[PDB]
């Protein structure tokens, strides 16, 4: 088995789709193995680039083809060289820009962590192996992040290891393991502008929904109870038209539904106290004046969106 | 004729597009069959990357190409490799990225089932035949869900079948049948999201809407309800801006004309018991007090809904 | 002059874009013709696929280009292959996409009908001709429609004639005239969401405008005025956000600026009303009870948006 | 110098980007010159189409690249071929679709005039030159226009001349000049949607607006000024959410802002009206009546809108 | 070391992406670097275009691969063209397009500067060398500006330096140094529309906002502050839908917020002083009357916006 040592420089991490649950990953990889020793001009190793690298494969030089396991449509390449060395080491390297596809969970949105992981296996070749994994995630921890929008726990972590293929024919009978190669980076998203723009104001506007019962009429709280409704509708279409689309609902999303529920639940209670008592105007004394009763009751109830 | 034995790995399947009835697969193809023994270097079967494939078909080797036949767009091929057997045997494996047709009724929607179909058939040759099918959809049924849009009830069903082209000329003059592969894959949609985002508000701000009966004045109650309306406008701004699109209405889309309807129904009556009297501002008093009448009336042709 | 048949299989239109008067359309090509007779392996007809052409076409093989002379952009061809009969019958076939362009008139929107056309010509040869055209839209007539967004007349109708021309020079000095086929397939649009989604609400939205008349004050009637201007605006955004993008306007958008223009008018009679008398508050009482002048004096200038 | 005449065929002028200040042409490009007279099969000039090019220029042809100077990418080429005459005759012709980048002001809309222009030079030859210029621009002047987003002023203007590279190291030591091509086509918009689907009711919105001062209470007045307000804002969003997006304000733009200004006026007089007096609650009489002085005190600051 | 010269011709900045931090850069390369003399036809300089150019290569001509540092994606080139002279001068010639990265600081919106910047690093070869760089940025300054989303410094900035990669093996043991070409050009945002379209009207609302203080009744002071509200929220969707996405908070985003805040605090006081007291209705006479306390305590915590 031919022993392959790759190195993966990675220079950004970005454009993550929630939907489709992929993120860009632009780099170069190097892969590097040893040969027959060979003749090159003078004596230096030999530099190949782009298109003559495939009239050296004609003529007869191997050059294994690694496939990004977990990458979404054919990466993008850009220029690649072989370097060869007259005493038999080949190193292969080349610029890749590639959408990645992992499981994504954004269910504990503004305060969600990911890793983004690529996977590297040989595509033809059971009978060639990975001898070592090096990721240079040669950024930086803590410098530029509020610039940014994910921040890296950092840096990356690596695992070889032997994945089996128990329905696809080999080359022997016995041989059905694959060498693959699997970075990980983790990250924290930078919770910042969505708490400030999102979910303060979002509180704001609960909050002061609150205040109907402070309105002295019956009819005045019924009524200014319409324009709370309104308000959260247009809130929840802002919140969602910005937001990142998700198939399930985020903490905020959340809010946005405690917004319209206890905005109902006064409905329901500013029509009862004006019904539940023994003449036509007696609006319920104690009960009208649950304006403490609520605010609470939804710090309680809001104490368990968080169990 | 040939025998040709497919097996098709599948890895992804996201990105459905209701307009365009499409959705995008990933996967590898997997096809074998056997011709002429050859000669191999040592007696090793024989390994053929990407560009080196065209190279031995110049030669005289034979590739049939297989068509997805319900592709939109050539699909984009990663890497491709031919395993030549010294006895025979040819396996051609490549992977593939590909935007799928089949026809999709969204109108039961949120709650919609699906199926993901592929269909292949050989492009030029009749004279050749799919031997037998095997998908290996091994994601996994019950696991990540809730995690993903789509639930998949799995494995997926196959058939070989045979496809008669009567406008399409062919090698002899009999022979006008090709060999279909046809994969299924059911899933049905993960609803949780809607119900709790889009169809629970909609209820609340439907039945609030029942609540300007409980107004004391007919000036309250008449310019009430235009407030309502406006507030089911934003609705379906907001429903329809984040839902996917549709050339047909979907239950949700209903249950927004219904709370048009149920408001100005309610404007008709407000207005009505009114001017429906013997005087001036004598408003008819068990009318004006339908304040069950609406909403089980609505609950009634609200289980008409599902008839 | 060479006899070219050719056969046009459709296997689906889709993605009609308003602003640019395109859409695509998926099928296969067939283009056939007889040259002179050829040595072929055994002496059944021999299969040329997808990169092989190229080859047969350096050795000498004649292959005429034929372009979609409507098509915007290099359209995206599949496999494509040529059967090569020793008689001298030479069959082309391809699988092709492409985006193509056609004049079209969305003026009488939710109710238009389009026509989606082909149009092929030889690209280089005034001097070979179309012999005769068959296109196989063999998708069905009456069938799945209510899940398609169009519906189709059908079959498509066929026309081969003689385009001239005159700036543009060629082999010989008299013969300026290219064999144009063209493909035409009628369509008109499934307008049932747009009814039951879009014009339905509107009509009840101008409508409940209308009750404005029967509020009691005349504060209460301007006041209300200023709400139902802002739901006509909501309900233009709502609109136009969601339909189809033109450079003029449909009949939505006039219904549109007709709920506008009432609403003013309105505004314009109540405040009339007002201040048309011989006091302060005499509210002109024969005209605030204009509540059937205006919904019949618009049901009459709106039925003369239809003439 | 090698005379090289061009006639460029415009089929299609569309897909103005705002923003970018680009748009899409497609069309055909013929470009001719004469060289060293050739044997051709029989004595016919010889048609070369496609891959086959290249086969030819390997063998020594010599066929220039004429470049797009304001192109904005690599444009999307179609089917290219050459005609070869055996008296030297060369016609080059290929059908294309770029995008196209001009200085372009968008600061009058919807009444706004462009011109669409293409500039070709040679890509390396400075030692040959453009003889002589023809567009044929042959869609049409007064006919399908209000079908059209476009309206061409016609036919185009051309203009071949020298332009001078001072920074570009050139085959002879003096010569430092390149035959450059220009084609301008102008083009007014066609103003019909805006007019009356956007200014049209913006001044509805605007006049009513005025409305406020009719109003019997202060109180009444004031509140309704934040509906007005809140009016604007989406109208505001509406006509930018639809409208295309510039770094600068089109006249529309201003109006709005207008709107807003109008709006924060009569809410300062209407504050100022009830507190500029000698009690509590004496609204200046003569003041509270500025329901002429506003509309045509904006009506002037309306017509200086366009000084 | 061989000594390369490179020229960059900057055509056109556009399309930046705020999110992904990159912009688009259109122009030409040229490189220059003197080998070994060569014969050539007559004994001018020898032209080579595109296609023609990989020929020359198989066939020995070393013609180096510069890769652009901070591009995202291979980049889209046009034409290139080797110019051979007969003393051994090689002149290599390209148009690009490319998607360029960078960081970029958007915290102090519409009023931002950035840089838009190249790098460029030969691919493979440490052993040769960036003799000196020249940008010809021939837009121009003081011109059209206003027609323009940004506003260049100008002119470029260079600097050719020395970057070591440590963890990359070379062709000596010792030499692991790449000679880096950088580019900048300092630039500026238009910011007049941003003022006039979004911060104007922002402020009037958020003015308008304070007059809630001249209302004469509790109940007017409260029921407003909930439209105002609404107000804000509108104001909210329609800034963050038509500005660009960033993942921290702009000044702008800033007022919105403090628009929010003093709505919220309005709703604090008009509670409180209807509620502090000794009676019922006693409106704490002062308090209430803090019309200039807010606007004022507001342009003061509005001057710790930039501190
Ligand atoms: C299932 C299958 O086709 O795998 C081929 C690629 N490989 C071995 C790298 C995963
Ligand atoms: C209609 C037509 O051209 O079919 C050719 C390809 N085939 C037989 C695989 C569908
Ligand atoms: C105008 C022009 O160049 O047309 C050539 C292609 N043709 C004849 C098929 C339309
Ligand atoms: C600056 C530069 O590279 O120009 C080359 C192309 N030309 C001469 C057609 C503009
Ligand atoms: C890290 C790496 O792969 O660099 C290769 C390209 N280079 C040397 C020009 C930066």
């Amino acid at each position: 088995p031919v022993d392959v040592s790759v190195s993966i420089f990675i220079n950004k991490i970005y454009g993550v789709n929630t939907l489709e649950q992929t993120y860009k990953v632009d780099g170069y990889i190097v892969a590097q193995w040893t040969g027959k020793p060979r003749k090159t001009p003078g004596d230096k190793p030999l530099i190949v680039e782009n298109t003559q690298i495939e009239r050296w494969i004609n003529n007869g030089l191997w050059v294994p083809a690694l496939e990004f396991i977990n990458v979404v449509g054919s990466p993008d390449t850009g220029n690649k060289r072989l370097m060869l060395f007259p005493d038999g080491r080949v190193i292969y390297n080349a610029r890749f820009l590639g959408s990645f596809s992992n499981d994504m969970d954004f269910r504990l949105f503004p305060f969600d962590r990911q890793q983004f992981v690529l996977e590297l296996e040989p595509f033809s070749y059971n009978n060639q192996q990975l001898r070592f994994s090096d990721i240079q995630v040669y950024t930086e921890n803590i410098d530029n992040e509020e610039i940014d929008e994910w921040w890296i726990r950092g840096k990356a972590s690596t695992h070889i290891s032997d994945i089996r293929y128990d329905h696809l024919s080999s080359v022997q009978p016995n041989q059905n393991e694959f060498s693959r190669i699997t970075v990980r980076i983790d990250a924290v998203r930078n919770p910042s502008y969505y708490l400030w723009s999102f979910i303060l104001p979002l509180g704001l506007i609960i909050a002061a929904s609150w205040s109907v019962f402070w309105l002295e009429s019956f009819s005045e709280r019924l009524q200014t109870s319409f324009t709370l409704m309104l308000t959260v509708v247009a809130y929840a279409f802002y919140t969602s038209n910005i937001l990142p689309r998700l198939p399930y609902t985020t903490v905020i999303d959340q809010m946005i539904i405690a917004g319209y529920g206890s905005i109902f639940a006064a409905i329901l209670l500013i029509i009862f106290a004006h019904h539940r008592q023994a003449n036509g105007v007696e609006d319920d004394l104690l009960i009208q004046r649950c304006r403490l009763a609520f605010p609470l009751g939804f710090l309680a109830i809001g104490c368990v969106l968080v169990i």
